[PDB]
DNA sequence: GACGCTATAAAAGGAG
DNA sequence: TCCTTTTATAGCGTCC
């Protein structure tokens, strides 16, 4: 089977092919935020969305634009950014 | 128009 | 496999 591991609420139902995939998505329905930021003591729903707050306190920008050499805190931004060079306004 | 930022999904790494 | 970590995608909010 493709994506084995299916998600219990009915309305949802959205498949995964990993098991740790499934918890982490079980948990936009339980609400639960167990990735702590050591900083502002807030919490995050994955280890992804602290690691990309934790760059708003210390302004880290990894993601340079190829075209313009700009930097931006988070991939998305760095590659919709990207975009703006390829048409007009 | 642009972009800062959080959410969420999907894939991948690494150890036993 | 389980658990950790990384990469991809979707909006929202706001200033320009
Ligand atoms: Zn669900
Ligand atoms: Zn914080
Ligand atoms: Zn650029």
């Amino acid at each position: 089977m493709e994506r084995p591991y299916a998600c219990p609420v009915e309305s949802c139902d959205r498949r995964f092919s990993q098991k740790t995939n499934l918890d982490t998505h079980i948990r936009i329905h339980t609400g639960q935020k167990p990735f702590q930021c050591r900083i502002c003591m807030r919490n995050f729903s994955q280890q992804a969305s602290l690691n990309a707050h934790i760059r708003t306190h210390t302004g880290e920008k990894p993601f340079a634009c190829d075209i313009c050499g700009r930097k931006f805190a988070t991939l998305h931004t760095r590659t919709r950014h990207t975009k703006i060079h390829l048409r007009q306004k």
